[PDB]
C-alpha cells in the first residue's frame, strides 16, 4: 500500500495469542482485555527497551468493543473494561512515543462476535482516525461471499486513506481465499500494508513448522510480491510464552527475519525471561528483518531433515538460516558449499561469515570453493550473515 | 515377571533418544556410541547424585556390537568403539555401585541392522550373564511372523532365567504385536519385567501427547495389568534435551510418575541444566513413581482441553495430575470437586493437598464437599498429592 508506511516490516506488540478474548476482569483483572493491560504494556515497551529495539506499535486485537454501536452508529469501547475510552489510550500511547493499533472486521461481526464494520466502513475509518489510531488489523470473519470480502477490504482501505491520517492497514484478505481461490497479490498489495496468508499461530512448535512449510510450499507465489509498503504476514511472534523450547524460539526469531515478516510480539511483557527478552531485542537479527532493501527470503534447499533458507540484503550481503528438522538425537552436523549460497554470488570470490544465532560468533573468511560446517540443535536454527569481500574493502 | 526384580519401576539412563546410532568417533568422538561415553555417564550418575535419587541402571541401546558374530556365534562388542569389551565395562559400572543394561533384538537383525538374536537366544543369554549384564532391552525389529515374535520373547525370558543371573527383562512384545492383533498382557506380564506398548518417544511435545493419548485411550486394557514385577513402558524421559518447553518437561515428569513408568532418562549428563536436573531428581515426584503399592494411575476425566489423571498410593494417599491441553493463551483456571477424586474416598471427610509441580507448595485442608481451583500453563501440568485426614490423625 502506497501510504508511505511499513517501508520496513512493522514492529510491535499485539494481545491476541497470549491474552485472547478474556472478559473476566472480576476473577482475572491482570489478564482481561482492558485499558489497564495496554497502559502497562505501553510503559514496559519504553522502560524495558522494546521501543529502542524497534517495537513501536501497541496493538489491540478482538474483544475491545461494546456489544452495540452508539446512537450515531459508532463502535464503542467496552464501558467497564475501557472506561476512559480509546482516545485517552491513544493519547497515553503517543505520549510514550509509541503508536496505537486497533482491530475491526470486514464482515457483519468480529470473529469473537462483536460488531462488524460492514455497512459502517466510512464511519469506522473516521472514528479510528479521530481517536488517533495508527494501525488497523482488519479481520475476515462473518462475510457471506468472496466478492463482498474483496470489496470490503478495498472500501476500508480507501476510507482510511480519505481520513488523511497515516494508518497501517493489516488485512486477512488472502487467508479467507484459501485453499481454492488464488489471491491476486498485485491487487492485495495495492490496498494493504501487510496480509495474513495462513492459519492463526499458537503457542506450539507444530504451528511454527506448519507456517514455515506452507510458506516454503507457496514461496514462488508470495516471496516476490513482498517489499517496502507491503509484506507477507506469517502471524505473531510467540517467543516468551509457554509452548516453545529455547531452540524453537530461536527458530521463530531467525525465520521471521528471513521472511521479512512484520514482528508483532504476543506475550506478557510483565513476565518474560531475560533470555527471551534478549532474543526478541537482538540488534543484529532485527537489522536483518528491517533490512532496507526489503527483499523477502526463501527456502533454498531441503533434505536429510535439514532446511536452508536465505535472504538477500543491502550491500550485496545475505542472511542464511539452517534449520535442523530432525526431532531426535543431539546437535547434528551440516555442511554446505558456500558456492551454493546467494545465487552463487554471496561468496564469490569470498565472503566473511558471522553467526548471529543461537550465539554471536565471527566465523571468518570463506573462499568461493570452500565448505561451511555447522552443528545445529534439534528444532533449532543457526543464522548467519554473509558479507562479500569486495563489498567489505570498498568503503 | 516373577524374578524378584522391578518391584518398583526400574530407574536408569539409556543412550538411545539423545545419542542414537552415532558410529562416527572420528568426527564426533564425544557423542559416538563408545565405551568412553558409558564410562563418563557412569561417573556422573554417581557424582551428580543420580544414583542417590534412584537412577541405578546404566543402559546401552542399539549399535554397541560388531557387524558380525564371532566364530563361536557370539555377539561381539565393536572392536573400535568398545575395544576393552563389555566385561570390563560391566566391571567398571559395578565398581560405581551401578548396574549395566544391554540391548538385543528378537528377530534376524537389530533395528539399526546389527546381528539379531533369532536362532541364538541361548548363546546370547549366556554371553550377557557371563559378562555381568543386569538388564536386557529386547527389541522387536526384523521378525517375520507373530509366532516367532511371541516364541522369541518367551525363549529369551526362559534363557535368561536359566543362566541363574538376575537380569531385568524389558520387552517390545506388545508394540510389535499391535499392528496385527491385541496383545495378551497376562502372557506378556508372565515373561517380562516391563513392556513397550507404543511408538518411540522423541524430543517433541507431539510425541509426549501421542503417548499420553494412546495410554488413556487404551487404559482399560493396560492399567490393571501393571504392578510389582511388571510395568507398562511409555518410553524414555527426554527432559533436559532440545525440543521441550519447561512446561512440557514438567508434564512428562508428572505423568511418568502417575503412570508408574520405568524412568529411563535419555540425555547428556555432561551437559544438563540445573533446572532439568532438579526436576528429574525431584524426590517427591520420584516417591510417587516408586510408590510401593505399585498401582498404575489413569485418566479420570477429559474435556474443555483439560485432563485429570490420578494414581492411588500407599497409606490412602493419591497423586492427581491436571494437564492444560489448550496450546494458546495463558495460564487457565480449572476447578474440580474434591469428592470426584480418588473414587470419592481421597478427601472423605477431608484431605490435605500439597502441590508438587510445577513448584512445591502446601495448599491446605479441603473438606469432602469443597472445590479445588488451579491455574495451569498451556501444555503444563499441576501435580498434587492428597493425604486423607483420617490417616493423618492415626
Ligand atoms: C492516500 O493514497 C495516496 C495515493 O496512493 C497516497 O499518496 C502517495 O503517498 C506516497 C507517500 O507519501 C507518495 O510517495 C512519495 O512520493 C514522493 C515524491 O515522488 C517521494 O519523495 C517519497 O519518497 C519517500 O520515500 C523514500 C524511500 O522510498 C524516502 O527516501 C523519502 O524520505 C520519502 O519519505 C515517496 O515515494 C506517493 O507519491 C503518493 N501517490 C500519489 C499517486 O499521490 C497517500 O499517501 C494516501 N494517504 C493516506 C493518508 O494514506
Ligand atoms: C527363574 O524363574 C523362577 C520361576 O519363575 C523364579 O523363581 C521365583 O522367584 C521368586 C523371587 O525370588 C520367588 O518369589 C519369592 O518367594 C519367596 C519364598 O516363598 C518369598 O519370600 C518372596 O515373597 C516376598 O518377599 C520378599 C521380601 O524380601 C520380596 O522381595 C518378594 O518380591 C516378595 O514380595 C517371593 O514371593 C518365587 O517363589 C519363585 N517361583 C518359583 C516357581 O520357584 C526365579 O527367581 C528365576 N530366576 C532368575 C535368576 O531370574
Ligand atoms: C491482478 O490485479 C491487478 C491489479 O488490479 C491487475 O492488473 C491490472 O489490470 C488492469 C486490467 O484488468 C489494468 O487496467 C491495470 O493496468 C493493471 N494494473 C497493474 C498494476 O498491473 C491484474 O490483471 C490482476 N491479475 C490477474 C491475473 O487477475
Ligand atoms: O477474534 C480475533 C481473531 O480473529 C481471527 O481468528 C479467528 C479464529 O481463527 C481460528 O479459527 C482460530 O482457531 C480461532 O481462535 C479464532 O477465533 C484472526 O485470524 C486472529 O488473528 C484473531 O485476530
Ligand atoms: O535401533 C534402536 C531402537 O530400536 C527401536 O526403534 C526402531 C525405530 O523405530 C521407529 O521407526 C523410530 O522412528 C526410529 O527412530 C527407530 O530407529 C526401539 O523401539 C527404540 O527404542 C531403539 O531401541
Ligand atoms: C451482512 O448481513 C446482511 C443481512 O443478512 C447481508 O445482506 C450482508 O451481505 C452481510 N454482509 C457480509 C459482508 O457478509
Ligand atoms: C530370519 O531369516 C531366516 C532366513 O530367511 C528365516 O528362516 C527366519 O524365519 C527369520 N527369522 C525371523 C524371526 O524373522
Ligand atoms: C493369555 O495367555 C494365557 C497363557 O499364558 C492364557 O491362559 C489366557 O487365556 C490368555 N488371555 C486371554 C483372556 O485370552
Amino acid at each position: 500500500l502506497d501510504n508511505g508506511l511499513a517501508r520496513t516490516p512493522t514492529m510491535g506488540w499485539l494481545h491476541w495469542e497470549r491474552f485472547m478474548c478474556n472478559l473476566d476482569c472480576q476473577e482475572e483483572p491482570d489478564s482481561c482485555i482492558s485499558e489497564k493491560l495496554f497502559m502497562e504494556m505501553a510503559e514496559l515497551m519504553v522502560s524495558e527497551g522494546w521501543k529502542d529495539a524497534g517495537y513501536e506499535y501497541l496493538c489491540i486485537d478482538d474483544c475491545w468493543m461494546a456489544p452495540q454501536r452508539d446512537s450515531e452508529g459508532r463502535l464503542q469501547a467496552d464501558p467497564q473494561r475501557f472506561p476512559h475510552g480509546i482516545r485517552q489510550l491513544a493519547n497515553y500511547v503517543h505520549s510514550k512515543g509509541l503508536k496505537l493499533g486497533i482491530y475491526a472486521d470486514v464482515g457483519n461481526k468480529t470473529c469473537a462476535g462483536f460488531p462488524g464494520s460492514f455497512g459502517y466502513y466510512d464511519i469506522d475509518a473516521q472514528t479510528f482516525a479521530d481517536w488517533g489510531v495508527d494501525l488497523l488489523k482488519f479481520a475476515g470473519c462473518y462475510c457471506d461471499s468472496l466478492e463482498n470480502l474483496a470489496d470490503g477490504y478495498k472500501h476500508m482501505s480507501l476510507a482510511l486513506n480519505r481520513t488523511g491520517r497515516s494508518i497501517v492497514y493489516s488485512c486477512e484478505w488472502p487467508l479467507y481465499m484459501w485453499p481454492f481461490q488464488k489471491p491476486n497479490y498485485t491487487e492485495i498489495r495495492q490496498y494493504c500494508n501487510h496480509w495474513r496468508n495462513f492459519a492463526d499461530i499458537d503457542d506450539s512448535w507444530k504451528s511454527i513448522k506448519s507456517i514455515l512449510d506452507w510458506t516454503s510450499f507457496n514461496q514462488e507465489r508470495i516471496v516476490d510480491v513482498a517489499g517496502p509498503g507491503g509484506w507477507n504476514d506469517p502471524d505473531m511472534l510467540v517467543i516468551g510464552n509457554f509452548g516453545l523450547s529455547w531452540n524453537q524460539q530461536v527458530t521463530q526469531m531467525a525465520l521471521w527475519a528471513i521472511m521479512a515478516a512484520p514482528l508483532f510480539m504476543s506475550n506478557d511483557l510483565r513476565h518474560i525471561s531475560p533470555q527471551a527478552k534478549a532474543l526478541l531485542q537482538d540488534k543484529d537479527v532485527i537489522a536483518i528483518n528491517q533490512d532496507p532493501l526489503g527483499k523477502q527470503g526463501y527456502q533454498l534447499r531441503q533434505g536429510d531433515n535439514f532446511e536452508v533458507w536465505e535472504r538477500p540484503l543491502s550491500g550485496l550481503a545475505w542472511a542464511v538460516a539452517m534449520i535442523n528438522r530432525q526431532e531426535i538425537g543431539g546437535p547434528r552436523s551440516y555442511t554446505i558449499a558456500v558456492a551454493s549460497l546467494g545465487k552463487g554470488v554471496a561468496c564469490n570470490p569470498a565472503c566473511f561469515i558471522t553467526q548471529l544465532l543461537p550465539v554471536k560468533r565471527k566465523l571468518g573468511f570463506y573462499e568461493w570453493t570452500s565448505r561451511l560446517r555447522s552443528h545445529i540443535n534439534p528444532t533449532g536454527t543457526v543464522l548467519l550473515q554473509l558479507e562479500n569481500t569486495m563489498q567489505m574493502s570498498l568503503k
